[PDB]
């Protein structure tokens, strides 16, 4: 359909870019981070993106947990 768990790789960017996390797409897409990993993201994962950005560590963190409503409304 259009849900995040159905995103492959490049479809995860659409989200990231929306929260200014486009900076993470460069690595998110590299490790094939899909909605599967998007939804359950934690600091360890965000750190494993090698970016470890302070803003993002809090921002993506908020966005990823509310993805359940945000995936739809974009």
């Amino acid at each position: 359909g259009h849900m995040v768990h159905e995103w492959s790789v490049q479809q995860v960017s659409h989200w990231l870019v929306g929260l200014s996390l486009d900076q993470y797409v460069s690595e998110f897409s590299a490790q094939n981070i899909s909605g599967e990993q998007l939804l359950q993201l934690d600091g360890n994962k965000l750190k494993a993106l090698g970016m470890t950005s302070s803003q993002d560590r809090a921002l993506v963190k908020k966005k990823l947990k509310e993805m359940k409503m945000s995936l739809e409304k974009a």
